[PDB]
């Protein structure tokens, strides 16, 4: 429930990027920088209908937020996530950024942050269901980070009991969760060895693959990151519990508040080994956890 904008006072510009339907592009409106996705062709009202109606009712630091719409040609006016996507944070073009293990436990516990809060609505809870890098924005210096595009998203995060058409829950996005999890620490694209169509990975998942061990990564992240993958969703902790468990390991991982600003020259040697070595540093955690313990 909230604002109208009529096209006229919008002044489009370039492509930004497409993704589930629409066409996101930069924009200007009242003087004030905005992306706005369009449909392409009806089909896609049906479903940029619902978003409305979803988007609408939330409201939370870590989801992106809307300004308004309009069906004069029919458009959602979003805020405009200057930092870009994750994906290309992560994966993007030569000039990567350097980013730290406290950056990427801070972008996973702001992730699981604004799903908690999709699966705690009322009347009910929405699920996302295409959680994945591309659809997570960063803003603030890539220190801040914001879910958008609600499923209502690639074979490589989904939950095996998706692709099986069968029932599901929420726990559907603590799957993608633990992957995303995976995939920040290593900074490697997820079944990237696997390729071709989409059903090989479908395949490789359904019958048990997960990501590789990473290595000398904590145990108590480890065991976090692998109950996520748990074949069986009633075993997967619940998008709160994740929250609360993060929220305690971040004591460990301080200068997440830091801006993304220095320009990297990732490597990336894969060789199949029986393991993976992480992007992030662990050494300062193993630290800082043994001055409040006891090693
Ligand atoms: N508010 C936004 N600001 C900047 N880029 C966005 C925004 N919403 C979506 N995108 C882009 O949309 C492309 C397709 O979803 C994504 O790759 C992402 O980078």
């Amino acid at each position: 429930s909230l604002h109208m904008i009529d096209y006229k006072e919008i002044e489009v510009e370039e492509v930004v990027g497409r993704g589930a339907f629409g066409v996101v592009c930069k924009a200007k409106w009242r003087a004030k920088d905005v992306a706005i996705k369009q449909i392409e062709s009806e089909s896609e009202r049906k479903a940029f209908i619902v978003e409305l109606r979803q988007l609408s009712r939330v409201n939370h630091p870590n989801i992106v937020k809307l300004y308004g719409a309009c069906l004069n040609p029919v458009c959602l006016v979003m805020e405009y996530a200057e930092g870009g996507s994750l994906y290309n944070v992560l994966h993007g073009a030569e000039p990567l950024p350097y980013y730290t293990a406290a950056h990427a436990m801070s972008w996973c516990l702001q992730c699981s942050q604004g799903v908690a809060y999709l699966h705690s609505m009322q009347p009910k809870a929405l699920i996302h269901r295409d959680l994945k890098p591309p659809n997570l924005l960063l803003v603030a210096g890539g220190t801040v980070l914001k879910i958008c595009d609600f499923g209502t998203g690639s074979a490589a995060w989904m939950a095996p009991e998706v692709f099986e058409g069968s029932n599901y829950s929420e726990k559907c996005d603590v799957f993608s969760w633990g992957i995303i999890l995976w995939e920040v620490i290593t900074r490697r694209k997820p079944f990237d060895e696997i390729g071709g169509p989409a059903f090989r990975i479908m395949w490789a998942v359904h019958n048990g693959t997960r990501p590789p061990l990473i290595k000398n990564l904590p145990k108590p992240i480890e065991s976090l990151m692998t109950r996520c993958w748990s074949k069986d969703p009633s075993q997967r902790p619940s998008m709160e519990e994740i929250v609360k468990i993060m929220t305690h390991l971040m004591r460990y991982f301080p200068g997440a508040d830091e801006p993304l600003q220095y320009p990297c020259q990732h490597s990336l040697p894969p060789g199949e080994d029986g393991r993976v070595e992480p992007y992030v540093d662990f050494a300062e955690f193993y630290r800082l956890w043994s001055v409040d313990h006891g090693e």
